[PDB]
């Protein structure tokens, strides 16, 4: 339907927790909860909050931020407070990180892909996420469900259809979705050894330059990341399709609701040869799937 209206003198705010695209997220407090809410650097950025409402307003499912309410007193939108950071802080971030597992890593893609395919379903017309990247993807529920935010991306994710202005569409965001499980199966910061200025990525991307293959993915994994990764984007999959892939190999990668809570002490070894090693482990994978199958 529509969204609830919200004072900011109701509003409690606290400190600052991660700026948006454009705007500025920050800590806060309404009516007996924990929220997080999102206000204007300057009023030149207006336009773009009048454009997000009516579109945040139409959105509800598991796997998007909940938008509670707004207000045009500073004007600001008012949102839940995802109390797991972003994914990119859980994968590169702070001194002491969490482990995860395989589970986790599938489990997460997967959740962001019912995000992104609910946004393509979108009628009358779809919503292409565009910045589709972990700063956006957040964590709740003891880092176990993932949400996206941030709809209307550095170029390590960023489709090279886009780099070129060209007539793209929902399947950039599937090229950025490839990028992800790459990521999140290695917990490596993609095209980080390229290094230099944004230009470089995308030169390099542009040129055929993808992450390097991980040591013992399983191949059904292997060919859903690479073919995410397609030039062509009529050769990638529709969100839709990665969600039913996903959540077939859910069934390979149980423990995915254990929350996050085992320090972690990683040097994750920088030597690129060839392929890089995964950082989460498929042994269970391949002996679950054994047991299906054959081998
Ligand atoms: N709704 C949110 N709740 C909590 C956090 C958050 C991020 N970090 N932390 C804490 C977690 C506990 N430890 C300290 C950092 C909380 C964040 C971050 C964002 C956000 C980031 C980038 C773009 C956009 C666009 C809309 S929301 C948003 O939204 C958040």
């Amino acid at each position: 339907g529509s969204l609830h209206m919200i004072d900011y003198k109701e509003i409690e705010v606290e400190e600052v927790v991660g700026r948006g695209a454009f705007g500025v997220v920050c800590k806060a407090k309404w009516r007996a909860k924990d929220v997080a809410i999102k206000q204007i650097e300057s009023e030149s950025e207006r336009k773009a909050f009048i454009v997000e409402l009516r579109q945040l307003s139409r959105v509800n499912h598991p796997n998007i931020v909940k938008l509670y309410g707004a207000c045009l007193n500073p004007v600001c939108l008012v949102m839940e407070y995802a109390e797991g950071g972003s994914l990119y802080n859980v994968l590169h971030g702070a001194e002491p990180l969490p482990y995860y597992t395989a589970a986790h890593a599938m489990s997460w893609c997967l959740q962001c892909s019912q995000g992104v395919a609910y946004l393509h379903s979108m009628q009358p017309k779809a919503l292409i996420h565009r910045d589709l990247k972990p700063p956006n993807l957040l964590l709740v529920a003891g880092g176990t469900v993932l949400k996206i935010c941030d709809f209307g991306g550095s170029a390590a994710w960023m489709a090279p259809e886009v780099f070129e202005g060209s007539n793209y569409s929902e399947k950039c965001d599937v090229f950025s979705w490839g990028i992800i499980l790459w990521e999140v199966i290695t917990r490596r910061k993609p095209f980080d050894e390229i290094g230099g200025p944004a230009f470089r990525i995308m030169w390099a991307v542009h040129n055929g330059t993808r992450p390097p293959l991980i040591k013992n993915l399983p191949k059904p994994i292997e060919s859903l990341m690479t073919r995410c990764w397609s030039k062509d984007p009529s050769q990638r999959p529709s969100m839709e399709e990665i969600v039913k892939i996903m959540t077939h190999l859910m069934r390979y990668f149980p423990g995915a609701d254990e929350p996050l809570q085992y320090p972690c002490q990683h040097s994750l070894p920088p030597g690129e040869d060839g392929r890089v090693e995964p950082y989460v482990d498929f042994a269970e994978f391949y002996r679950l799937w054994s047991v299906d199958h054959g081998e």
